[PDB]
């Protein structure tokens, strides 16, 4: 049996400290890693913010959920797989840490950011939502084409956190098991880029105005799903030959869709999800660091200023990927 292996292997290694990791590093890669290792890395994430600790979390449970949401990647997806969930964890892990947001945040808030960042993209097909709308998916009947995959992938989070052995959440009061659950949902639903558009202007506005309060409930959730939308984009701010490499990735998972659609739909593909546009990467990087990424990693940087490398990496990626549209 290969699934009992795994959990053999995983519940009875050390767990490094996060020193040892590296973890808490803004810059981290994990291409090094084995999938063993990012499994260890997601134990010591959850030891050092204190939710073994807090929430009473066997380890047996927390291995096993680890590696049920780890399978529940396509691993033939080039860009929405196992190592993108890992990789935003890791992000969130880092701001909370070295970003100093652990202490702005709450222990249930910490909780279920760590397991959405884990879960948001779960059983992503490598296409987006307008593909799935296009195309008729039963996905986007039953979601009303309203953020259709972030649905699907808060569907599988909760699949696995109810499947036996898997219940993480175990040890919370029934009150706040349920303010957690709804908590994940808002923080899932808020990596639709479609929704963190509709909201960034309302954030922005209250940094602008010196008025940014996350004693306020409503501002407070905000922040939460900026948060998301930040972890999730991070690879923009990795060291230039990271960022290259996912980069590489992603197009590899546009032009998928984009091969997709000149075959099941007979429509001819954007330049976005063209291959014959390669060349256009570079141009097409900068239009998403200046139309998407900057305003957000500067907007975290005014909530805290120890997430300045998040912006600082953003800005030399556009400079590198500038350099190459030219
Ligand atoms: C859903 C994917 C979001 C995303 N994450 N990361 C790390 C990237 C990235 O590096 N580039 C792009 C990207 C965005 C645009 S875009 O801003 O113009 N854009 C197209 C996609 N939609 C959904 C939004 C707007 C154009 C090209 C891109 O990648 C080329 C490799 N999207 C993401
Ligand atoms: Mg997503
Ligand atoms: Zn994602």
């Amino acid at each position: 049996e290969e699934e009992t292996r795994e959990l053999q292997s995983l519940a009875a290694a050390v767990v490094p400290s996060a020193q040892t990791l590296k973890i808490t590093d803004f810059s981290f890669s994990d291409f090094e890693l084995s999938d063993l290792e990012t499994a260890l890395c997601t134990i010591r994430m959850f030891t050092d913010l204190n939710l073994v600790q807090n929430f009473q979390m066997k380890h047996e449970v927390l291995c096993r959920w680890i590696l049920s949401v780890k399978k529940n990647y396509r691993k033939n997806v080039a860009y929405h797989n196992w190592r993108h969930a890992f990789n935003t964890a890791q992000c969130m892990f880092a701001a909370l840490k070295a970003g100093k947001i652990q202490n702005k945040l709450t222990d249930l808030e910490i909780l279920a950011l760590l397991i959405a960042a884990l879960s948001h993209d779960l059983d992503h097909p490598g296409v987006s939502n307008q593909f799935l709308i296009n195309t008729n998916s039963e996905l986007a009947l039953m979601y009303n084409d309203e953020s259709v995959l972030e649905h699907h992938h808060f569907d599988q989070c909760l699949m696995i956190l109810n499947s036996p052995g898997n219940q993480i959440l175990s040890g919370l009061s029934i009150e706040e098991y349920k303010t957690t659950l709804k908590i994940i949902k808002q923080a899932i639903l808020a990596t639709d880029l479609a929704l963190y558009i509709k909201r960034r202007g309302e954030f922005f506005e209250l940094i602008r105005k010196n008025q940014f309060n996350l004693e306020d409930p409503h501002q407070k959730e905000l922040f939460l799903a900026m948060l998301m939308t930040a972890c999730d984009l991070s690879a923009i701010t990795k060291p230039w030959p990271i960022q290259q490499r996912i980069a590489e990735l992603v197009a590899t998972e546009f032009f998928d869709q984009g091969d997709r659609e000149r075959k099941e739909l007979n429509i001819e593909p954007t330049d976005l999800m063209n291959r014959e546009k390669k060349n256009k990467i570079p141009s097409m990087q900068v239009g998403f660091i200046d139309a998407i990424c900057l305003q957000l990693y500067e907007a975290l940087t005014h909530v805290s200023e120890d997430c300045f490398p998040l912006l600082d990496g953003c800005r030399k990626n556009r400079q590198k990927w500038q350099a190459l549209a030219e």
